[PDB]
């Protein structure tokens, strides 16, 4: 099949009888006269020109004696033409950042998808995720150098591993030439970053993930075009992968190509268990307002994926509502797996911001979620792009004095962790970082140096989370299911408390309660669906975090007092500025 555009183009390695070489290929369908230069070349054009091959497209020529380990470029005249020394746009590597130029190497082997990487990337499974810029998740404490891939393989995937998370995400790891982009203004779409080592030190990182029982859902940018560095625009010195605001061209088959293999490159040349694309409302509007085009690209690569790759899912963040972006595509299209929550993180952020004596009015922003959660499947997600641009930390979000805000944001948490769908924290927001997230330095850990404190206790609380929120069915179980969400108390604005269940398929019951004022609610009577004894198996408020450990302490009974329209009633101590978890215990 004409699916995998890097099998074949790029800078392989073959054989031409006894005789050993590498089987170039490169891709114009204009140009005139293109040929290769480098180590092996001189740097020189006219020691070895390339064969064109006129049905297909592709320029090239087997070489005999340049070997995996060389720098080269290109050398084309193109539609007229200049002289343009182009970089091979299916570089596996690219040099170092002197010239840009690229590197020979073959394919990296092949990973086969577990059945238990499938099985974590399902709808019923528990899915935390830590979203992480390797650029500056950490650095070197003497020079502030980056770590390395195999740094990171000692340091980060442990500390996920131990922290709970099952999912890890990186930004962009394409080669680009600036840091700024974060990853998503990239170069080399087919190489992994020498920022942090080579492409070998990159997979050993992903093994490494992957041996602790990570994911790893990688940042896939198929709708950012190479603005920089001359790389990819003017290519053949047509139109080639650019149009005719300098975005892509998905019409050519062999644009599409290029990207769908991009996609199959990385799930199974490293061994990649998700993808998420950003920005698709910039990818399809700015005939119709739409850009019918790119919509086509999506819902093909997601069920191309669907049927190649069966076990990697894909990820969307969509900044308008295009309908089913998380829905199949025969009818309305894009056929993403899940979609991030951004109107989740927009209304709980603006309830989490107001001073907690105001909440009462704005309830709203609590319960409208549940309205719209079977329409996607939903992640929700506090990323990195809410927390910078002046847009403060999660913490400095909060209201109160110092003690109020880290409780607040111990509730939000609590909260967070027990509402519908799939979670997402950006390094930092878990240790509550103060600043706003800087990519030109590491993270704020000269916080958790010293006595333990306040910050210890966030850490130890998403942890307690992550573990807790894995383990029990009931809270991951039936996300995207009306079965697993029952209101309890939706309509106390005055005290502004709000409990609900979480069910498993087995009805398993999780009572979540949160009390967003600082004032402490005791003997606070709702009614319930499961009497019996229960018992807290959470508490934000709890002095392991540095709250004040008021709480139920102990088992607590149930009593048949009818309470919102229900026949039996718990009657519990509500912790200020907390959320707590409830189970059943047998009898
Ligand atoms: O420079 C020689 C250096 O070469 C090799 O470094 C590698 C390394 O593998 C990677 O770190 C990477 O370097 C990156 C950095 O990671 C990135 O952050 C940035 O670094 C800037 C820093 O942000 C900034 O602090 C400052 O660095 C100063 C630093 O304060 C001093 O410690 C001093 O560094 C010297 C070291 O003491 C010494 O070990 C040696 O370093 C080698 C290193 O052995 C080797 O691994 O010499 C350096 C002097 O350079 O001075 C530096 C100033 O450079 O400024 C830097 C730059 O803005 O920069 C690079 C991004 O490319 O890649 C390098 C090389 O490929
Ligand atoms: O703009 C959206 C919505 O905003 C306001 O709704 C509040 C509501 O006032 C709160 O009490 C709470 O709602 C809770 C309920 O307490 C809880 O029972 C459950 O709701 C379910 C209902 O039991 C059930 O009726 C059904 O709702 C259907 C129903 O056929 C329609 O009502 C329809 O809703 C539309 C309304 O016609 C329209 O008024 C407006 O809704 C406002 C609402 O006016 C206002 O009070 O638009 C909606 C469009 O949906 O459709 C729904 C099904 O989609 O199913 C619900 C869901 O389980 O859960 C809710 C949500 O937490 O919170 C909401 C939101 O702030």
């Amino acid at each position: 099949t004409h699916l995998r555009p890097y099998e074949t183009l790029g800078a392989h390695a073959d054989t031409m009888d006894g005789v050993t070489g590498t089987r170039f290929s490169v891709w114009a369908p204009n140009a005139r006269r293109v040929s290769v230069v480098g180590q092996f070349n001189y740097w020189d054009g006219r020691r070895h020109p390339m064969r064109l091959r006129k049905e297909s497209g592709i320029w090239e020529l087997f070489i005999p004696g340049a070997h995996n380990g060389q720098l080269y470029k290109y050398e084309m005249i193109d539609a007229n033409g200049n002289l343009r020394l182009k970089s091979d746009p299916y570089a596996f590597e690219a040099q170092m950042r002197p010239e840009t130029a690229s590197l020979i190497c073959g394919l990296p082997e092949k990973v086969v998808q577990t059945e238990e990487r499938k099985k974590a990337n399902q709808f019923d499974a528990p899915i935390s995720i830590y979203e992480v810029h390797l650029g500056s998740w950490r650095r070197h404490t003497d020079n502030n150098f980056w770590l390395s891939y195999r740094e990171l393989a000692d340091q980060l995937v442990p500390y996920a591993k131990w922290m709970g998370f099952t999912h890890l995400e990186l930004l962009p790891i394409n080669e680009h030439p600036f840091d700024g982009s974060w990853g998503y203004q990239p170069t080399g779409l087919y190489a992994p970053t020498r920022r942090f080592g080579t492409r070998d030190d990159f997979r050993y990182f992903i093994d490494a993930a992957h041996a602790a029982g990570l994911n790893v859902i990688l940042d896939w940018v198929p709708g950012h075009f190479p603005t920089d560095d001359f790389a990819l625009a003017e290519f053949d010195g047509t139109n080639l992968y650019e149009h005719s605001t300098l975005i892509y061209n998905y019409g050519r088959r062999e644009v599409s190509n290029f990207l769908v293999g991009n996609a199959l490159y990385w799930i199974e040349r490293f061994g990649i268990d998700a993808l998420r694309v950003d920005a698709v409302a910039s990818m399809i509007y700015r005939g119709g307002r739409e850009n019918l085009e790119a919509i086509e690209f999506l819902r093909n690569t997601n069920r191309i994926l669907g049927e190649q790759v069966s076990g990697a899912v894909t990820m969307a963040e969509e900044s308008t509502d295009f309908p089913g972006v998380s829905r199949p595509q025969d009818m309305g299209g894009l056929g993403f797996w899940y979609k991030w929550n951004l109107g989740w993180m927009h209304d709980t952020l603006d309830y989490m911001k107001l001073d907690p004596v105001y909440r009462q009015y704005h309830h709203d922003k609590l319960t409208f979620g549940i309205l719209y959660n079977y329409t996607e499947n939903f992640v929700l997600p506090l990323s990195h792009d809410e927390v910078v641009h002046g847009k403060k930390s999660i913490l400095d979000r909060m209201p109160g004095d110092a003690w109020q805000k880290f409780a607040n944001l111990r509730a939000y948490y609590g909260w967070m962790w027990a509402f519908p769908g799939k979670k997402l924290l950006f390094m930092g927001n878990e240790f509550a970082q103060g600043r706003e997230w800087n990519h030109d330095a590491s993270l704020d850990w000269h916080l958790l140096e010293g006595g333990d404190n306040w910050h210890h206790g966030v850490q130890r609380l998403v942890r307690d989370l992550n573990l807790t929120y894995r383990h029990h069915k009931a809270m991951h179980e039936l996300d995207f299911d009306p079965y697993g969400f029952e209101w309890l108390v939706v309509d106390d604005k005055e005290r502004s408390v709000l409990i609900f269940v979480r069910r498993d398929k087995e009805g398993n019951e999780i009572i979540v309660a949160s009390n967003f004022t600082p004032v402490p609610r005791h003997d606070y009577r709702f009614g319930i669906n499961q009497p019996g004894k229960w018992r807290e198996i959470l508490n934000t408020d709890s002095m392991h975090y540095h709250g004040s450990n008021a709480g139920n302490g102990g088992t607590v009974h149930s009593d048949e007092i009818a309470s919102h329209g229900r026949q039996h009633s718990l009657s519990l101590t509500l912790p200020p500025l907390a959320t707590i978890w409830l189970v059943r215990e047998a009898e």
